[PDB]
């Protein structure tokens, strides 16, 4: 019958076997498994969401934007499986190259060297620089989608959340402050929140805003921060989040190096532009990628952009997604 892994069936033979289970996200179990037909290691990650309306959209997102993207640092979508039936369609199979671990797992047994966390933090924005090339934000950066192979390749995956320029996740200590307050008009930047929060976490092995809810990882960004500026204040569209913050009480800005007291200052130079308050402020990709930490790397000859940008599903109901993932699907299976 189908191939099992843990006791989940996971149903992609013929053509891959030798499976060995990997990790899991809130939404997917990955496995390795063995391509008989292409002759290559691959990673499959198995999601079964047509009972919710979110896991639906995450599931249409991650599939349209990968098989659209071609990057180095991006994971690339191999193949999709499914059942030939929308009826008998409850699990996807996708199936990507494979990599060794992710910068969550690294991290818990590892302290980076600068010249690796230069390459790693250069890397990221590398494929950043793609992503929002195509007018697409991530906005689920964090070290557990961040992947790395043997030869220290990076790839960023987990596109499930992404969009063209929320829903519960497993963390939001990556999660920008506009993306607690203001609730709307989300712009690139809160990509690079993200990034600078890896950066942090690169630098000490520890989460720079960890946190239980929002309004205690609120604090953590205000102790470290400061309490926001007047030019800060305005950039809050919320009048009821504005009147929030206007009611914590006041905070020195901690120094950087007083965090990072080891750090490299060229670092937390690029640090301190990425953890900006104000989402104008905050530097952007091309700005970061040309910071004089990234000198040893940075090449925009060889920093690839996306051909043309991309240009809803919140009403959809979850039959008619699980229709528009059939049909997406439709070019894996034979006889399209
Ligand atoms: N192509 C891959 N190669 C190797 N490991 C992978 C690959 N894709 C995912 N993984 C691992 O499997 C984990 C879960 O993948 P992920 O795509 O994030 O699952 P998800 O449930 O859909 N979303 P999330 O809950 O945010 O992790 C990752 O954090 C990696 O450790
Ligand atoms: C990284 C070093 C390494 O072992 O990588 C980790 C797995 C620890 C991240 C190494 O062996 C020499 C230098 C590299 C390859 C590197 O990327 O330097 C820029």
């Amino acid at each position: 019958g189908p191939e099992m892994v843990r006791g989940q069936v996971f149903d992609v033979g013929p053509r891959y076997t030798n499976l060995s289970y990997i990790g899991e996200g809130a939404y997917g179990m990955v496995c390795s498994a063995y391509d008989n037909v292409n002759k290559v290691r691959v990673a499959i990650k198995k999601i079964s969401p047509f009972e919710h309306q979110t896991y639906c959209q995450r599931t249409l997102r991650e599939i349209k934007i990968l098989l659209r993207f071609r990057h180095e640092n991006i994971i690339g979508i191999n193949d999709i499986i499914r059942a030939p039936t929308i009826e008998q369609m409850k699990d996807v199979y996708i199936v990507q190259d494979l990599m060794e671990t992710d910068l969550y797992k690294l991290l818990k047994t590892q302290h980076l060297s600068n010249d690796h966390i230069c390459y790693f933090l250069y890397q990221i924005l590398r494929g950043l620089k793609y992503i929002h090339s195509a007018n697409v934000l991530h906005r689920d950066l964090k070290p557990s989608n961040l992947l790395l192979n043997t030869t220290c390749d990076l790839k960023i995956c987990d596109f499930g959340l992404a969009r063209v320029a929320t829903e519960y996740v497993a963390t939001r200590w990556y999660r920008a402050p506009e993306i607690m307050l203001n609730s709307k008009g989300y712009t690139k930047s809160i990509d690079i929140w993200s990034v600078g929060c890896i950066l942090a976490e690169m630098l000490s092995n520890r989460p720079i805003f960890p946190g239980k809810h929002y309004l205690d990882q609120l604090n953590h960004i205000l102790g470290i921060l400061g309490s926001p500026s007047q030019e800060d204040l305005n950039c809050i569209i919320n009048l009821k989040a504005r009147n929030y913050l206007l009611s914590l009480p006041h905070k020195n800005k901690v120094p950087w190096n007083r965090l990072f007291p080891n750090a490299d200052s060229k670092a937390l130079d690029l640090l301190d532009k990425m953890l900006t308050f104000n989402p104008h402020k905050r530097i952007e990709v091309e700005q970061a990628l040309a910071h004089p930490y990234l000198e040893q790397y940075y090449d925009p000859s060889d920093e690839p952009i996306a051909e043309a940008p991309f240009k809803e599903l919140d009403d959809l109901p979850k039959e008619k997604l699980k229709e528009l993932i059939f049909e997406e699907t439709a070019r894996f299976q034979p006889g399209y």
